[PDB]
């Protein structure tokens, strides 16, 4: 997108949820002086790309075409139980098994 | 319901308990021009969906038709580490032996 | 007392200490319009039932009628080093051992 | 003690360190209307008893008669890396060995 | 580097995201009275050495020459589920294997 | 120490990084009433002894005579993801290995 402040850097921390950040990506767009085509594009390309790898891995898992409502339901668990319950055990139970890796 | 800010996005944080969020859902509802029925429908359909996979996993667990008194009570340990006394110990002990999942 | 803001909903949080809730419950009772016996009925009836599973499980353990000095201390362990150093960490081996559960 | 607020209940949270609370206990003493000796008695009896089982277990370990400088330095470890590193690990391997407990 | 309060110690906290700190590194460069060449130099020379081993280890992961955009995406992995779940799931299970180490 | 607030004992919280505690140790030295030599004498001794057992052990571990700059980078690695990744990884199996301890 490249529009100042609004999308070149609007990013989601790790504790910052996918839900709170989308506003950081929207409310901030309101600040950029862009055309609606300039913004809507910014919501498709830069949203998924510059936002929280816990969830980007979910945005490419759900994959494109997911409405934000889809990236919303799944990336809601970003957090200690929803995601982290599944994130700690995936690496923990994988490498333990590292003699054989699927 | 699709009413501004409340049912379009009122949400429950992964650290935010079933109570703080319930206050929000109830609060921004006072911000949308809504009748008594406008809000009663808004509670059942969105609260369960747009709210923290922890409580959301409990609300379905409660079985629809359970008064909020129950969504409150069951989702009380919902919590920062609270509910999770059951969430981490399971994910950490079901996947742990080899591959057996029950 | 079924008093507004004070009992019907006063509730201790998960990340929350027995203190601040006890303070919430206490501090607000003056705020309700009740009779003296009523309030006393709340300190004994609600304070245990509507507060923080790390600690509620304790209150039910030390038991009703136990001096607050006793409730306090045990529930002051709630919170990382006191209650936490013990329980899930033990829950790891309770379900690992799940073939046999005592 | 019984002097209003200061020593009847001044308590140390679980995550709250020995210094943050000791400060509460001290400062709150300045506010009570106690004789010089009243307060002196209070610093001893209530500082060790109503303060965070992590540090309280330490104050008992150091042994009564230790100056606060000693209670302080020792209790500073209360916290995740210094005190928690030790108890989680010990509680974990002490009971794992459960057939034999020393 | 040694320029006024910018590079003397601008350091990323262990829990401070790369993103949050880097600003303290940027705006401070803006905040000092340096020449344009000094600051450009201060970016590469100083941002990596003084930036939180979680990310200072990532800046090693990208491999020098990566545009900061790469440092941004990569260090965005700094965080609990992405970078902490890897050091928690890796370091714990590696040394466990200490009979044999690769 | 004995100078006001600064060196009598200035202390670091567990989560308090070397940037939240030491910074205090710095800003506060400008306030303590010390001779130019005093402060130089106090910046060495008190800084290492009264600060965060993780980092305190680091400052002693690098070995005296190291520049503080050498203690700063070296103590910026205090922290859960960074520092706890290393000690959490070891303490758990250090004792598991208790049949043989090296
Ligand atoms: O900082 P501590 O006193 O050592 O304890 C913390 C704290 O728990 P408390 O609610 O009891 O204060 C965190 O709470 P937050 O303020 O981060 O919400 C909790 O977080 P979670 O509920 O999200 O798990 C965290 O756990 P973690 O470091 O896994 O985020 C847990 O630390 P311990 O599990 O290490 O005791
Ligand atoms: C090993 C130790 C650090 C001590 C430990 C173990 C596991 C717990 C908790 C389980 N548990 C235990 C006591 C009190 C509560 C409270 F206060 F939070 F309700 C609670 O949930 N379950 C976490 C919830 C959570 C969140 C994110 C990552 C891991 C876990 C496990 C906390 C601490």
């Amino acid at each position: 997108g490249g529009s100042p402040t609004s999308i070149l850097d609007i990013r989601q921390g790790p504790k910052e949820p996918f839900r709170d950040y989308v506003d950081r990506f929207y409310k901030t767009l309101r600040a950029e002086q862009a055309s609606q085509e300039v913004k809507n594009w910014m919501t498709e390309t830069l949203l998924v790309q510059n936002a929280n790898p816990d969830c980007k891995t979910i945005l490419k898992a759900l994959g494109p075409g997911a409405t934000l409502e889809e990236m919303m339901t799944a990336c809601q668990g970003v957090g200690g139980p929803g995601h982290k319950a599944r994130v700690l055990a995936e690496a923990m139970s994988q490498v333990t098994n590292t003699a054989t890796i699927m």
